[PDB]
């Protein structure tokens, strides 16, 4: 609390539009997404105001689970449906 996944992505991302297609129709509907919902950033522009990352994205996709306005933790890419659910799950354990 409060858990928020910044997705962050930039034109001509084929691994983005995998996760867009695959994941994010689900996203909302299930309780790790529900646990922290999520929120699209480009790689280029200023960061939101208030925001506190750990370091610089430098890959798309990047996914940071933020705990209030800094980050908890992230992860940097799509390998797949399998990889990402699990990989999630222990970066929201451990924000709590």
């Amino acid at each position: 609390a409060e858990l928020r996944l910044l997705m962050f992505e930039q034109p001509g991302c084929l691994y983005c539009a995998r996760w867009d297609a695959e994941i994010a129709p689900q996203y909302p509907l299930t309780d790790e997404g529900r646990a922290a919902p999520v929120q699209r950033l480009q790689m280029r522009d200023p960061l939101p105001p208030g925001l506190e990352l750990a370091r610089p994205v430098t890959f798309t996709p990047t996914f940071v689970l933020m705990a209030g306005d800094v980050e908890s933790g992230r992860l940097e890419g799509y390998p797949g449906e399998d990889f990402f659910w699990p990989m999630l799950a222990r970066l929201i354990g451990q924000a709590e």
